[PDB]
């Protein structure tokens, strides 16, 4: 449904600005909201809670194994409702048309937006 | 530089939306404002200040006899400032590289808006 | 489903620029590649087709009568399936609040598009 | 016109993504576009002219000191040349309301852009 390599891409980028630390505090909110049990992560109830959901979480994201992969298989659900919608829309435009459509609109709404900028800049200096 | 047809084309859909009206109202206030005394205009003083701004400011627009041609390019000032931004980029577009290339991006912008409702919906197939 | 009324309204604004003969045009062609057969439009097998079930489509349109509302709601297919995403938004957006959403934020981005344009007026 | 630190905060933004020799290779090029000759920048018909423009450009950027502030300052138009549209606006920014609003506006359409994913998304 949702290669795990691709899961990684989305992870990697989501983690890319803040540390891993703001992905791991957003998917264990969501983890917990949604009243799961699999994979097990640690509530805050335990000391280090959310250094140790982090090292948890990212360690699986950069394994291969097997059973890494059925962990953030199991984990989508509260990436999905954690995860910035945009990397959400990226990282499903691998296996879906729909999700690939909607992120190229939005890239070519940015340039756009962009050429907009350079157009109104050259042109200001032309006083 | 700008046309007399290329403002009555901005007059025309100005005036479109509610009416002559608010153009001559519009087009009254910025002149006014700027001190003018070509061509002509109706001081708040007079009882239909208004109504006989608006039938002789578009009577000028309509015609392509020189004097029509003259009244309103002396009012091309009062009109650049109160005429919403978007027609006035429009009107001068015709006359100008620069504002052909913002109108045109605007019109980029506004595509890929209507490309972004075609894709959400183009996804009711599946639901 | 949609209401009569609502569809009266993205139908005739759909009819506004070019006329009637693109709207009437574009549904014929989505509904005979639909394969439907009600309510009947003429195919390319009559003289003036387009001509004559551009007068039966908006006929029906402009009337609140249950013959007219009932062969509207029959079109819808070919109607949904032909006419411009943006007039379909419009009109399933009275009733549904997705639709609402999904409408309001084009709206947003164009306001957004002309606040560019006023901005590099600004600096004319 | 525009501060020497905020030339810093665009510079150093234009770096972080691909490292510093991105900028130094663009505005480089800029430099013998426009015909420069001040401050002195290496030519191609230099061995390791990149590696060199690099090191000497990002020194002025990160001193404070009446030489790099000058040089900087000299560099503004082949920078402004290459510099991505919206980094340069951002950079004179603080100088002016017009660059500003800009910015500002350009935010905002990529708001209600991503505003219109995450709609979509919930949608189907």
């Amino acid at each position: 449904k949702i290669k795990h390599e691709h899961i990684r891409m989305a992870m990697n980028a989501w983690a890319h600005p803040d540390g891993e630390k703001v992905p791991a505090a957003e998917i264990t909110r969501a983890y917990f909201e949604l009243g799961m049990t699999f994979p097990e992560l640690y509530d805050d109830s335990h000391p280090e809670a959310l250094a140790r959901n982090t090292q948890k979480i990212f360690r699986w994201v950069e394994k291969d194994t097997p059973d890494a992969v059925e962990k953030i298989q199991a984990l989508l659900p509260a990436i999905e409702k954690s995860m910035p919608p945009l990397l959400v829309a990226r990282m499903r435009s691998h296996s879906s048309a729909y999700f690939r459509e909607l992120v190229e609109t939005r890239e070519r709404l940015v340039r756009d937006a962009d050429d907009f900028v350079a157009v109104a800049i050259a042109g200001f200096n032309q006083m």
